[PDB]
C-alpha cells in the first residue's frame, strides 16, 4: 500500500503534519510492514510522544507485534523513552507481553539500564519472575549488564512478592496467589525459618492452595528450620483432604522432624482419629519411635485418644 508505506515513513521521521495529513486522505492507522511493523511501532522507537498519541486516538493497536513479538511497549522500553511507556499504559499496553526470545519490557528496561521505567513498570504489575528464552529474569540481566541501582531495586521486589505470597497463602486467597504465581513468583521460596507458602497454607486449611502449588512444583516433602513437612502441619490442626493430597503427590509418610515426629505422630498426638486412618493406608510406619522413646501408639495413650489406640493396635 502507498499511503501505508508513507505513514510508516512518517511516524518514524517525526512529522506531525504529514501523519495527520495522510490519516486524513485515508492511510490505515494500523498498517503493517512486511515484517509486522506498524506507525505505532516506528513512532514509540523514535521517541515521538505527540504521534504517538495521535495515531492511539486514530484507532492505533496498542498492542500490535510484528514478527520477531515485540509491541510498541518493547520498543519505547528498548529506547528509554518513559513517557511514551506510561502514554502506552494508559491505553491498556500489556506490561508483560513477551518476544520471541522471552523478553518482556521489564526485561529491556533492566538490560538497557533504565532506572526510572523499571521503576514504573513495576508500579503496573510488570512480572518480576518472568525468565526468557535462555532462562533469565531482569534480575540477571541488570546483573549481567552492571545495572547496580535496578538489580537493588529488583531483589527487593522480589523480597515484597515472597511476603506477599506467604500472607496470601496465610489469608487463603487463590486467585489472589495466582496473581502473583503468574508474576513469577518463586512457590518453593522460603521466609527465614525456611517456612514456605505451602506450610502455612496446609496448616490453617485454607484448601486448594495446596493442589495449585503442587501442580506448580512445590516441593511437597518442604521442611521448615523445625523439620516440619506440611503433611506434619496438616496432622496436627486436623485437616483430612489436605493429607490425602500431600501423599497423593509424594508426601513421605515416616518424615521425621527435629524431634522424631512424623504425621502419624502428630495425628495420633492430637486425636485426630480419621487421619490416622489414611496414613496408615500409606504405610505410616507404626514401629517409628522418636527420640522420647515414645511411638504414635504411646502418643495416643498418653494424651488417652482410646479410640486411636485401638486402631492403632489392630494394625500393629
Amino acid at each position: 500500500s502507498d499511503l501505508g508505506k508513507k505513514l510508516l515513513e512518517a511516524a518514524r521521521a517525526g512529522q506531525d503534519d504529514e501523519v495527520r495529513i495522510l490519516m486524513a486522505n485515508g492511510a490505515d492507522v494500523n498498517a503493517a510492514d512486511n515484517t509486522g511493523t506498524t506507525p505505532l511501532h516506528l513512532a514509540a522507537y523514535s521517541g515521538h510522544l505527540e504521534i504517538v498519541e495521535v495515531l492511539l486516538k486514530h484507532g492505533a493497536d496498542v498492542d500490535a507485534s510484528d514478527v520477531f513479538g515485540y509491541t510498541p511497549l518493547h520498543l519505547a522500553a528498548y529506547w528509554g523513552h518513559l513517557e511514551i511507556v506510561e502514554v502506552l499504559l494508559k491505553n491498556g499496553a500489556d506490561v508483560n507481553a513477551m518476544d520471541s526470545d522471552g523478553m518482556t519490557p521489564l526485561h529491556l528496561a533492566a538490560k538497557w539500564g533504565y532506572l526510572e521505567i523499571v521503576e514504573v513498570l513495576l508500579k503496573h504489575g510488570a512480572a518480576v519472575g518472568a525468565q526468557d528464552k535462555f532462562g533469565k529474569t531482569p534480575k540477571d540481566l541488570a546483573r549481567d549488564n552492571g545495572n547496580q541501582w535496578i538489580y537493588e531495586l529488583l531483589e527487593k521486589a522480589e523480597k515484597d512478592l515472597r511476603r506477599k505470597l506467604l500472607e496470601a497463602a496465610r489469608a487463603g486467597h487463590r486467585e489472589e496467589v495466582e496473581k502473583l504465581i503468574k508474576l513469577g513468583a518463586d512457590v518453593n521460596a522460603a521466609d527465614d525459618v525456611g517456612v514456605t507458602p505451602l506450610h502455612l497454607a496446609a496448616q490453617r486449611g485454607h484448601l486448594e492452595i495446596v493442589e495449585v502449588l503442587l501442580k506448580c512444583g512445590a516441593d511437597v516433602n518442604a521442611a521448615d528450620l523445625w523439620g516440619q513437612t506440611p503433611l506434619h502441619l496438616a496432622a496436627t490442626a486436623g485437616h483430612l483432604e489436605i493429607v490425602e493430597v500431600l501423599l497423593k503427590n509424594g508426601a513421605d509418610v515416616n518424615a521425621r522432624d527435629n524431634i522424631g515426629h512424623t504425621p502419624l505422630h502428630l495425628a495420633a498426638w492430637a486425636g485426630h482419629l480419621e487421619i490416622v486412618e489414611v496414613l496408615l493406608k500409606h504405610g505410616a510406619d507404626v514401629n517409628a519411635q522418636d527420640k522420647f522413646g515414645k511411638t504414635p501408639f504411646d502418643l495416643a495413650i498418653d494424651n488417652g485418644n482410646e479410640d486411636i489406640a485401638e486402631v492403632l493396635q489392630k494394625a500393629a
